[PDB]
């Protein structure tokens, strides 16, 4: 009606959860998609004991179900929507000669498709709306391929590919919406990572600035935006 | 007894590929929807080589549950070649594209391809003298203009293909994995699908992983695989 929302999948745990509490703190209306309802609801509680004005809207779904998708999709219609993040997704590690293949199913149906799709539907609506952005979550090995996740790096060179892609395609159309990736990377005493918190923060950084690509070197863990990596035509 | 099998078989670049499977006198199973266009096929090539066996199986690989029974059906020969050649390609601004046809696309150009080449790798990975061969294309390593969900398909092909190609051999496999990357008319250089037959031809014959002809001047170069791996 009035009220825009910031629309996040995958908003259960991790970075989408984390995203949602930034975005939350920056005062935005919010609604979180996930499978785990009672993972939802709690963050709803959280957030509205910070900010009790904030609109929140639980919205439990799998998106590994083509319809789901769609029908996600429309039962926003309702809503105006500021900015969609795709975030969603999974990963399984594995040589392919034995990797479970219903667990590769689900990372082409959630990694690509559903992500995709919402994009693609989102961009049909909303390229011509001013102050909108698409964020898709991609992976550092979007842009690397990593030993013993060849599939799962292969779904992120995907939403990389037609993340840079889409995000060219609507600034030589001088379209409203903007596109941009965001290329997370990673015993813990020894070896680099990111908390989800500080890759939320990432996020934030990605959806405040005009880069397209915001990405973690996998080496020095060092966070840079950055333009567009891939060849183009 | 072996196979050479091609999905994709029934026109253009797998029509090709299988005439000069034949040639080389190599048995074939041929797949694609149209059964009527693989049983011409089928008839053209008995007639150069009668002594050969053709297999026709006509079936929708947009369908994941035909990807499984086709490969169970598949068990049943000794499989020395696989090429995933079936695909399509969809040319739109993303704003207003027909997103049937992107689905059929994820699922002909990803999902078929990376269940049958899984599958394949599965019980074939020591077997000597296997290829598994993919076709993806000059964009899966640069994205094109009004091809922008193309290109994230190829991408995939190209970066699964390449890191499966490496995996195996790491893993001193016998199986060999490598990438096919393709490229009014009277101004603009292209291939016919007979020459890119020939140029898969060459990936087959040859050591390298990847086969790319060059969007810009149009050359067809063996090489090895493009993209950072770490
Ligand atoms: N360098 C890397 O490779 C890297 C590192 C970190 C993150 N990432 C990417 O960042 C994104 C977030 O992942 P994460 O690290 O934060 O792990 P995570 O904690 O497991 O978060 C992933 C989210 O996906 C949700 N989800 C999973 N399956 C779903 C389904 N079918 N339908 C709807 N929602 C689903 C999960 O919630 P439910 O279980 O409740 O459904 C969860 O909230 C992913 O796209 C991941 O690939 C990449
Ligand atoms: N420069 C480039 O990017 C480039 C150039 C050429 C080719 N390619 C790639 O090379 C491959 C061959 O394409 P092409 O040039 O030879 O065009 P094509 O003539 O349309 O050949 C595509 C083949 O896929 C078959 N097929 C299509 N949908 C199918 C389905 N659901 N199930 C089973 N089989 C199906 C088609 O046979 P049916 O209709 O009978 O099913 C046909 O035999 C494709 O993967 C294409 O992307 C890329």
């Amino acid at each position: 009606k009035e009220y825009k929302y910031t629309v996040i999948t995958g908003a259960s745990s991790g970075i989408g959860y984390e995203a949602a509490k930034a975005f939350a703190k920056r005062g935005k209306n919010l609604i979180i998609i996930a499978r785990r309802r009672e993972k939802l609801e709690e963050l709803k509680k959280e957030i509205l004991h910070y900010n009790r004005s904030l609109k929140v809207i639980v919205k439990s779904i799998d998106l590994s179900i083509t319809s789901n998708v769609y029908s996600l999709y429309d039962e926003l219609k309702n809503y105006n929507i500021e900015t969609l993040v795709n975030n969603a997704g999974f990963g399984d590690y594995s040589k392919v000669n034995n990797q479970n293949l219903e667990k590769v199913e689900s990372m082409l149906s959630l990694n690509i498709e559903a992500l995709v799709i919402l994009s693609s539907l989102f961009v049909r609506d909303y390229e011509k709306i001013e102050g909108t952005q698409l964020i898709n979550i991609s992976s550092a090995g979007g842009y690397t391929i990593v030993p013993n996740a060849v599939i799962y790096c292969a779904t992120k060179f995907f939403v990389s590919s037609f993340t840079e892609g889409l995000a060219r395609e609507l600034i030589e159309a001088k379209s409203n919406l903007k596109a941009k990736v965001l290329a997370p990377a990673a015993q813990e005493k020894f070896h680099k990572y990111h908390t989800s918190k500080q890759m939320a923060e990432f996020l934030i950084k990605l959806y405040d600035n005009d880069y397209i690509v915001g990405k973690v070197d996998r080496n020095s863990f060092k966070f840079t935006l950055q333009n567009p990596i891939f060849d183009y035509a």
